[PDB]
Parts: C-alpha cells; sequence; structure tokens
C-alpha cells in the first residue's frame, strides 16, 4: 500500500537525515574547538610586551613556555610561531623533554599555513597533509599574530587528522566524508579508507539533488538512499539499503 | 494484550532512531569528561616538572605556578583554574577577571570541601559531580588532582569548565533528549522548557527505575502517553522521551 511505504520513507528519511547532522556537527566542533585554541594562543603571545617579543632569545623564553603549555593542554602535535627571518620557534610532541627551540630548515615561506596566513585576518585551515617526519595526516591551523597592527610571526598549530576521523568513526549510522578532491577521508564504517572503492554513484546523486537532500542511487544493481551535504570543504555523506522502504 | 503497532517495521526503525539519539547525548556527556580529565592531567604534569624549590614556598608558587594556571584557564576557557594548598590557601586563575595575575587568598574554607578532599584520596582526577551553586546561581563542573613532586603532596588542582558548555551541547543534539544531574534534578535539555523547576519529572523517572538502561517504556504527564528510554552516564541520568501520537501517528488526531 503506497500509503505504508510511504510512511517508512518519510520515517527514514528524517532518521537519515539526523544522523547526517550529527557527523555535520562532529565535523564544526572539532573545527571550532581548534579554532578557539589557536585564537586564545594568539592573544596570550600579543599579550606580551614588545620587549619579550623583538629579539629571537627573548621569543625562545618567553613564547617557548607558552607554545608548550598549549601544546600539552590540546595534545597537539606541534605549536610553533613563524617569523620573517625564515626561523620558526617549535614545540613538538616528537621532542617532549627538550625546550621549544628556533629552527632555520622549514622553508616556512613556501609552505602554505605561512603563506596564507598572511592573506587573511582568520584562521588559516589546512587541507589534511602528510608531515612525512611524523609519518602522520595532519591538518593545521595557523593565524598571523599582531600587536598594535605590527606583525609578530605566524602561529601554527598542528592537529592529528586521525583525531577527527576518530570521533566519526563512533558516529552513529553509516556516515563518512570526502576531502575537497572528492577522495574518502573519513568513515564509520573502516573499510571504507580505502582508495580503491569507486563512490561515483553517490557523487552523482549528490550533484543531481544537492546538500540534505534525500535521494535513492545504486549499488551492484541494488537500491540505496543517501543524503550529502557540504561541511566546510569537506561533503558528508549518509547511506543505506532501501530494503527498509522495500522490504 | 500486545499494541499490534509495536509488531510494525516502523516501529522497529523508530525505536531504534530513538535508542541512536539517545546515545548520541550519552556520549556528548562521556567526550566531555574524557576532554576535560585529559586537560586537567596535563596541566598537573606541567605543575609537577616544576624544579622542587619553585613548588616550596608560596612566593615560589605565585610566580611559577601562576602563569600556568592562567594559560592553561585561556587554552580551554576554563571558568577557573585553581592550586588549593594545605594551609587552605588557594591560587586563583579567574575568567571573571583576568588582567591580573592569579594571587593568593585564604579564602576559601577549601580542606573540607571534596574537590580537594577526594582528589587526596585517590591517584587520579576526582570528577564532582555538575551541581548547582546557590551563590554562584549556575550549575559547577569541577575535575581536581592530587599534586605530588618527588612523591610529597603540594597541593590539589582544581578546574571548573563552564556548564554552559555541555547545556549546550546536549540542547543541540537531535531528538527530545535531556540531562539529569546526581539528585535527579534536569540539567540539560534539547527542549528548553524542560529546564524550569515547575516540569514534573517524576513519572520518567519512575517509568525509569522498572526498566534499566536504554529500554523503552510508557508513561504518562498530563494525560499524554508518551515513550521513553533513560540511561546512566556517570553520575547524570540521560533521557529521551516522544508523544505515543508521534510514534505511532494515529489517522484521526484526538
Amino acid at each position: 500500500d503506497p500509503f505504508t511505504k510511504t510512511s517508512l520513507y518519510e520515517s527514514t528519511l528524517k532518521n537519515q537525515t539526523d544522523l547526517l547532522k550529527v557527523t555535520q556537527s562532529t565535523v564544526e566542533d572539532f573545527r571550532s574547538t581548534n579554532q578557539s585554541f589557536t585564537r586564545a594562543l594568539e592573544k596570550d603571545i600579543a599579550n606580551l610586551p614588545y620587549q619579550s617579543l623583538i629579539t629571537e632569545e627573548n621569543i625562545i623564553n618567553n613564547v617557548g613556555p607558552i607554545l608548550k603549555y598549549y601544546r600539552h593542554s590540546i595534545n597537539a602535535l606541534n605549536v610553533y610561531l613563524g617569523l620573517n627571518n625564515g626561523k620558526v620557534l617549535l614545540s613538538q610532541k616528537s621532542n617532549d623533554a627538550k625546550m621549544p627551540e628556533l629552527r632555520d630548515d622549514l622553508d616556512i615561506k613556501t609552505k602554505d599555513w605561512y603563506q596564507e596566513a598572511l592573506k587573511t585576518n582568520d584562521i588559516f585551515v589546512t587541507p589534511a597533509y602528510l608531515d612525512t617526519v611524523l609519518k602522520q595526516y595532519v591538518i593545521t591551523y595557523s593565524k598571523a599574530i599582531y600587536k598594535d597592527g605590527k606583525i609578530i610571526g605566524v602561529l601554527g598549530v598542528d592537529i592529528p587528522s586521525e583525531d577527527l576521523q576518530n570521533l566519526v568513526a563512533k558516529t552513529p549510522g553509516n556516515t563518512f566524508l570526502f576531502d575537497q578532491k572528492n577522495k574518502i577521508f573519513a568513515a564509520t564504517n573502516k573499510e571504507l579508507l580505502n582508495p580503491s572503492i569507486d563512490h561515483s554513484p553517490v557523487l552523482n546523486a549528490y550533484k543531481l539533488n544537492g546538500d540534505n537532500n534525500f535521494f535513492s542511487y545504486k549499488l551492484n544493481n541494488e537500491e540505496r538512499l543517501g543524503a550529502c551535504t557540504k561541511v566546510f570543504a569537506y561533503t558528508a555523506c549518509i547511506t543505506e539499503s532501501a530494503d527498509i522502504i522495500n522490504k
């Protein structure tokens, strides 16, 4: 009876939509937490007297401890401050017992975290990239720090992208995230974390239907139902078997 | 007899969605606590990493511990971050006045407070169940840990996280979910009306007592049949409820 199928469809639509919202919120809350942290760190650095900021030795001794405490507080991989002379004051989890040091070898003026922070007055969030030091996908938050209009340097905070995957994986529903290049990034079902799998049908269905609009599509000639939505640069999706409406 | 609607696939999937949404609210509480516990452990490790000499006079405590409390407070936007001493003095870093450096106060009658006493009885973090502070006029969410240097007690670290943070996070979850404190008083809710003290929550709580965690039950309030489930989450009780006429939409409304 059309009435019963309709009732099942309307129900599963509302449920899957609600679950997609939870994954969307997960991404949002992760980002906002890390932005709030970065902003706080910016404010604490800029609050220092200029005398504490205008020699390299004073930067090491006065900013260094701040970087370290902040790093510890959130268990970040790296917290650092890049200067216009090319040097970086680096606080790193991998060398936790050593005081933060000035590194001159990180080629910072060719890096997007540095360059892009100077082109916006907001926090800049990098796409997830390989730290081929850390063997680890990282998301970097950066922010140019100004004291009374005067640039001090560019703050950078490295968070393991695994942290966001881990949060997504625990969400209800068969939810997952694509990055900017439509490649799988995070998933409830960890078996999806595999570049071999095609997602053309879901991506094509999303293309035709737009954000938060429930759709039908096919896998192995079986019907599935889903919805996707843009979340920042990500695409968040949920899919299920259509057996709930058909059987 | 058995309600025939309870045998439908639509009822089963409806209950599954309510279960999922209750678990979201459950996760919200768990993740908040875990984050705050980790923050507090990190803070204690940094304080204890100060050299012995920096931790043994009040002047040194002020000058060396103070900055760490303040940086940490800023990093997470805590309400208060503080170190209680045996003599009853507290080094207090407070949001409510951010311009000055943390100061020692003999102000606070701490040696008889749970956050202080309980931390001294355990190896790890003491979580003070959320409570409504009558004088401050809001819920307080406190984490505490005894700080030892070379095995000797320096004092007890305390961290107050804004209760609105968790209230707001609960509120934004999907579903008609809500949280009770340890005293079975309503603490957080998606439907902000539920927070009003004049709401009678006894029917939901009495039903829950007969049912156990995550098991659905019928109950009535003001002559409306409803369906609910609750679960313990630490000292809290998390519930979800819905009208019976939403769970099973009648073809003809009353």
